[PDB]
């Protein structure tokens, strides 16, 4: 897999992001990752702080479908090298989600991240 530069231009919930990629506007949905929206809020203002703050976002296509129904792009987005989609995993504010057509890459990273938040009784597994 490989990173792609992108830019932020709005933060829109826990789960999806609007970024200039290629020179245009297009909403992505993070891959694996369901957040609420309760901890809708925490999630939403944990996502929105993480991509502003970032001076560099990249966007990274998983092997499978690179979009979903809603012309979503499908990616793991980084932050200052830190991946989004782990971080809110991490911090308990995300489950992991089933895989979606082949974009598994990064789902067993994920899930230790998830089990360690759990493990933790952290915010959703509070």
């Amino acid at each position: 897999l490989h990173k792609e530069p992108a830019t932020l231009i709005k933060a829109i919930d826990g789960d999806t992001v609007k970024l200039m990629y290629k020179g245009q506007p297009m909403t992505f949905r993070l891959l694996l990752v369901d957040t609420p929206e309760k901890y809708g809020p925490e999630a939403s203002a944990f996502k929105k702080k993480m991509v502003e703050n970032a001076k560099k976002i990249e966007v990274e296509f998983d092997k499978g479908q690179r979009t979903d129904k809603y012309g979503r792009g499908l990616a793991y987005i980084y932050a200052d090298g830190k991946m989004v989609n782990e971080a809110l995993v991490r911090q308990g504010l995300a489950k992991v989600a089933y895989v979606y057509k082949g974009n598994n890459t990064h789902e067993q990273l994920l899930r230790k991240a998830e089990a360690q938040a759990k493990k933790e009784k952290l915010n959703i597994w509070s």
